[PDB]
Parts: C-alpha cells; sequence; structure tokens
C-alpha cells in the first residue's frame, strides 16, 4: 500500500513498494486527464505502458515503469544506431501502434522521447495525454484537432481541415525509423516551404539524413513518407515490406 518516491524521472517519479519493492512509475498532475485515465484503463498491450490506477488526492497516476529509459537515448546523434536494433524496435513499435489502432485508439504524439525500454530492451508506447479515440462501435471519425510535434507530424495534418488518424501514426512512425538509422530528423516540419521536406519530394535521396539509410530500409520509407495519406502506406503492408522481413 506504500510506496516510497526515489527519485523524479521527468512530474514523473520513480517509485518503489515499501513491502515488495516492485518499482512503478506516478505521474503528478495538479489541475486532458480524464482522458488520458479513461484511455489507459482500455489499454493491455506488452508494447504499451501499463496502467495501474489513479488516486485522485492533485492527481497520480500509477503506471509501469521502464528501467530502460527513452529510446532517444539510444540513438547516436548523426549516426543512428545498428540496423538490427532498429527493426527489432519498429517491429515491437508496430506491434503496440497495430494493437491501438485495433481498439479504436490513436496516439497522435509518436516520437522517440514517448517510446520507452524496459529491462529486456522492449519498447513501450507512453503517455496518452494526448490521444483520442477515433473507431467507436465500428464508426470512424475524422480528426480536426491538430496534435503532435512539428517534426513528427504528418503533411495532412497542416494542409487539411480534417484527416484519417492512422496514417497519422504511420508517418510519425517513419520519421522514428528515420531518427533510428540515420541520427537525425528529416525536417522541422513536412511542409512545402521546408527546403529538406521539398527535397524529398523531390527524390534527393544523396542528400542526408537519406544518403545514410541503406536501399531496404529506405525503399520502405519511401512507402510511408508519401503526402497522400490515401497513397500512403499501411500498416498491415508494411509487415509485408522486404525490409520488414528481413533477417538482421
Ligand atoms: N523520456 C522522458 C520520460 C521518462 N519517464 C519514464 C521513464 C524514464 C525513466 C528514466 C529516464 C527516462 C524515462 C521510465 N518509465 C516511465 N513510465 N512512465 C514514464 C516513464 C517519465 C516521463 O519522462
Amino acid at each position: 500500500e506504500d510506496w516510497d518516491l526515489v527519485q523524479t524521472l521527468g512530474e514523473v517519479q520513480l517509485a518503489v513498494n515499501r513491502v515488495t519493492e516492485e518499482a512503478v512509475a506516478v505521474k503528478i498532475v495538479d489541475m486532458n486527464i480524464k482522458k488520458e485515465i479513461c484511455i489507459n484503463k482500455m489499454l493491455n498491450h506488452e508494447n504499451v505502458v501499463k496502467f495501474y490506477g489513479h488516486r485522485r488526492e492533485i492527481q497520480y497516476l500509477f503506471l509501469e515503469y521502464c528501467s530502460g529509459g527513452e529510446l532517444f537515448d539510444r540513438i547516436e546523434p548523426d549516426i543512428g544506431m545498428p540496423e538490427p536494433d532498429a527493426q527489432r524496435f519498429f517491429h515491437q513499435l508496430m506491434a503496440g501502434v497495430v494493437y491501438l489502432h485495433g481498439i479504436g485508439i490513436t496516439h497522435r504524439d509518436i516520437k522517440p522521447e514517448n517510446l520507452l525500454l524496459d529491462e529486456r530492451d522492449n519498447l513501450k508506447i507512453s503517455d496518452f495525454g494526448l490521444a483520442t479515440v477515433f473507431r467507436y462501435n465500428n464508426r470512424e471519425r475524422l480528426l480536426n484537432k491538430m496534435c503532435g510535434t512539428l517534426p513528427y507530424v504528418a503533411p495532412e495534418l497542416l494542409k487539411r481541415r480534417e484527416f484519417h488518424a492512422e496514417p497519422v501514426d504511420v508517418w510519425s512512425c517513419g520519421i522514428v525509423l528515420t531518427a533510428m538509422l540515420a541520427g537525425e530528423l528529416p525536417w522541422d516540419q513536412p511542409s512545402d516551404s521546408c527546403q529538406e521536406y521539398s527535397d524529398w519530394k523531390e527524390k534527393k535521396t544523396y542528400l542526408n539524413p537519406w544518403k545514410k539509410i541503406d536501399s531496404a530500409p529506405l525503399a520502405l520509407l519511401h512507402k510511408i513518407l508519401v503526402e497522400n495519406p490515401s497513397a500512403r502506406i499501411t500498416i498491415p503492408d508494411i509487415k509485408k515490406d522486404r525490409w520488414y522481413n528481413k533477417p538482421l
């Protein structure tokens, strides 16, 4: 029943049980939050941060603790990481995302800061503060609110009033794959006023970050970072991609 607040992790603190010594993370928010909890209550997956509970004292959320830390700290700047680790993390990221979309939830802010690692380096999707329901009673609702973080965000979100939820999460996963294999983000935002994004749209892959990416992962990135959300590859199809299925 009693937890000691060892240290601050992010506010979020690492908590250790007085009797069992089990570790958890506690999100402390003083008064979005009601929905965060609502959504967390529906989530049960090995690639999503576990929700233990909450107490309405200022509010306390009891969330799985990931001693691995965040994925960003596994990416060497300007270099990335070994391709085999990138793939494994992407496999797990896709498992996490398939699950969420499966029960009609979109994270809306997928980035390495919200991808955590446990002790076996398992990836866990984290922070459903911006998440929302996009399918309910087998009915899809298009989104119209601008959420996320500019470098990870899909283009349609900047130029369209309404958009489907799923392809937006897929784009952001591609940007994450890019960060993992090149140690840099390709652009500040997916807009035409952005030189780096114009270049990608023109297939200038001899520039960074694309120069640093092997041809197989890059062909997949060509399928994910497609401006038209309707032409953008879908997850079931990512699951069939050559690089995705390449032994490494
Ligand atoms: N990447 C920053 C993140 C780190 N963080 C967590 C961390 C954590 C702990 C140390 C370093 C980075 C992240 C581990 N498990 C967690 N579960 N829920 C949150 C969380 C809390 C939010 O800030």
